[PDB]
């Protein structure tokens, strides 16, 4: 939703699945606490970010 | 690749690294004999793809 409000996503700082439910906590820029955005919404949204950050997690 | 010559990815069927460098085993449509694709390539062509393969991986590891 700081999609919605068109903010610039800095890093993805985590995932957790609730249940087959994906969610990742994302750091925007210019916002200090990072916010909670589903996958489905991050996979359309970052694709890059998101493959990245499963690439690097590839560890 | 296979991407090069106009064939569909159809499934990746694994992932190897070597020293940082991820390559992609894929199954390419109408060819039996699946292929290696760098990730380089895949993240560009596939990332629907590719993302759906590691929300799997993770899934069951």
């Amino acid at each position: 939703t700081g999609f919605d409000r068109g903010l610039e996503a800095e890093k993805i700082l985590g995932a957790s699945d609730n249940n087959g439910r994906l969610t990742f906590l994302i750091q925007f820029k210019g916002v200090d606490q990072a916010e909670m955005v589903p996958s489905s919404v991050a996979n359309e949204k970052i694709p890059r970010m998101v493959i990245h950050f499963y690439e690097e997690r590839l560890s």
